[PDB]
C-alpha cells in the first residue's frame, strides 16, 4: 500500500518573517498517524495549535495565514508545499513567533532540511483527496478551477503589466515534472516601487535580495539574476501546491490557476470541500496501480 510519511528525525530552523522581520526558530517533528500537518505557537503559554486546514484560514491578503482566535501563523505557504511535495502527511510545526521563516523564497530550503532529516512510512494507507467533478470559482478576471484528473497537474498563469514579465504560463504534471528540481527552488517576488507603502503597513519588513526576486522598474536587482526562466510562474505553482494542501491530503486531480491567489484559492477549497459530490477520500493497497508514486523515503 502507499503508506503514510513522518519526519525520521527533527528538523531545526532560525530565520525571518517576510513580512514581520521577526526572528523565528522553526522546529519540525514527527507526528503520529492521521495527524496532518499542525503549527504550534510555543512561544505563548499555553501553547496554540492550529491544523494546516482550509477552515482554519484567516487573512490571505499579503500569504496564506493560519487563525485560531486572536492567535495567528503567518506564511505557512511555502513550508506546506514543501510538505506536500516530499509526501509528509503528519507533522507538528513549531515556531518561536506569528510567522513562518522566509529563508531563500523558495521551499528548496526546507525541501533540504527535510530530506537530511529523512523521512519515515507509518503502518496505515496514506489518504487522497480525489477530484470527482469539475470545481471552478471566479471573481472579476481571476479564476481557478479544480478539474478530475488520474495523477497531480498543476497549470498557473499570471498577466504583469511589466517588461520584465518572460514565460508567464507553465504546467507541471508530476507524472514527469519533478517538484524538487523544477519547482522547488522557484522564489518570491516583489515589485521595488511597492515596497516604501508596503513597509507603511508593516509588510515586508524582513524583505531582501537574500528571499526574494527584487524587480525595479526594467529588471531584476537580484545580482544572480533567475534560477528558472519562468521563475515568477514556478513560484505561483509552487504557492498553489502549498495551498492545495490546506486539503489536509495530496491531490488526485488536476488545478488550473489564472492570475489566482491566496484569497480565491481559499474561496475553491472551501466551494470543493462544501460540494460532496465533487471529491472522494481514496487510497491505494496497491502502489502498482496507482496513479501517482512517492520517492524513496
Ligand atoms: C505582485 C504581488 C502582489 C503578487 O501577486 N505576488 C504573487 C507572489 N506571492 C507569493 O509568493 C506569496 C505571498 C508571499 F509573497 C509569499 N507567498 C509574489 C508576489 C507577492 O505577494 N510578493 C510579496 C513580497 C513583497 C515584498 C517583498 C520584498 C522586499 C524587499 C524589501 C526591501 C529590500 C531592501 N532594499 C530596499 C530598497 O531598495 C533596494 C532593496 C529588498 C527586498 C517580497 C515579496
Ligand atoms: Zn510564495
Amino acid at each position: 500500500m502507499i503508506k503514510q510519511r513522518t519526519l525520521k528525525n527533527i528538523i531545526r530552523a532560525t530565520g525571518v518573517g517576510l513580512h514581520s522581520g521577526e526572528k523565528v526558530y522553526l522546529t519540525l517533528k514527527p507526528a503520529p498517524v492521521d495527524t496532518g500537518i499542525v503549527f504550534s505557537r510555543t512561544d505563548l503559554d499555553p501553547v496554540v495549535e492550529i491544523p494546516a486546514r482550509a477552515e482554519n484560514v484567516g487573512e490571505t491578503t499579503m500569504s496564506t495565514t493560519l487563525v485560531k482566535g486572536d492567535v495567528k501563523v503567518d506564511t505557512v505557504e511555502h513550508l506546506l508545499s514543501a510538505m506536500a511535495g516530499l509526501g509528509i502527511d503528519n507533522a507538528y510545526v513549531e515556531l518561536s513567533a506569528s510567522e513562518v521563516p522566509i529563508m531563500d523564497g523558495s521551499a528548496g530550503p526546507f525541501v533540504f532540511l527535510i530530506q537530511s532529516a529523512g523521512l519515515q512510512e507509518q503502518e496505515a494507507a496514506k489518504k487522497f483527496i480525489r477530484i470527482k467533478r469539475e470545481v471552478s470559482v471566479e471573481e472579476g478576471d481571476k479564476r481557478a478551477v479544480f478539474v478530475p484528473f488520474d495523477g497531480f497537474k498543476v497549470s498557473f498563469e499570471i498577466d504583469f503589466d511589466h517588461p520584465v514579465f518572460r514565460t508567464q504560463q507553465a504546467s507541471v504534471d508530476f507524472s514527469s515534472t519533478s517538484f524538487v528540481k523544477e519547482v522547488s527552488r522557484a522564489r518570491t517576488f516583489g515589485f521595488m516601487r511597492d515596497i516604501e507603502y508596503l513597509r507603511s503597513q508593516n509588510l515586508a519588513l524582513g524583505g531582501s535580495v537574500e528571499n526574494a526576486i527584487v524587480v525595479d522598474e526594467n529588471r531584476v536587482l537580484n545580482e544572480d539574476g533567475l534560477r528558472y526562466e519562468d521563475e515568477f510562474v514556478k513560484h505561483k505553482i509552487l504557492d498553489a501546491i502549498g495551498d492545495l494542501y490546506l486539503l489536509g491530503n495530496s491531490l488526485i486531480g488536476e488545478f488550473r490557476g489564472f492570475k489566482s491567489g491566496h484569497a480565491l484559492n481559499n474561496q475553491l477549497l472551501r466551494t470543493l470541500i462544501a460540494d460532496k459530490d465533487a471529491w472522494e477520500v481514496v487510497t491505494f493497497e496497491d502502489a502498482r496501480t496507482a496513479p501517482i508514486s512517492y520517492m524513496r523515503p
